[PDB]
């Protein structure tokens, strides 16, 4: 397993470079195929966790799918949460898989968070 998980490191297809107070804090959370990342404020479910009083237990999920003999990448978000998740300051329908885009900037409902996915 954690091998498996390296390997899909061997650059990112993407990752979310995490924002606060409008400046990035240098950390980045990898998206790598075959991996689930969860944010929120579960820490045994997330990779990135958020303390504010309003982030649910798993607040948004990030993932990618690769089609067509691994040649198409397609990176997504769900929002999970009970007070939203806004993409690009567009509040994400509950439960609903959304396509990402390059600089996409995801702010979980709460300076503020931001994550900002970026596709490498």
């Amino acid at each position: 397993s954690g091998e498996n998980l390296y390997f899909q490191h061997m650059v990112a297809p993407a990752h979310l470079e995490v924002n606060v107070g409008g400046y990035n804090t240098e950390q980045t959370i990898p998206i790598v195929k075959h991996q689930l990342v969860k944010v929120g404020r579960n820490d045994k479910e997330c990779q990135l966790v958020l303390t504010n009083p309003s982030i649910s237990s798993v607040h948004c999920v990030f993932w990618c799918v690769f089609f067509d003999e691994d040649s198409i990448p397609m990176f997504y978000v769900k929002d999970c949460s009970l007070n939203g998740t806004y993409l690009n300051g567009l509040l994400l329908k509950r439960d609903k898989t959304y396509l990402l885009k390059h600089c996409d900037v995801i702010e979980l409902s709460q300076k503020k968070t931001r994550l900002v996915f970026m596709i490498n």
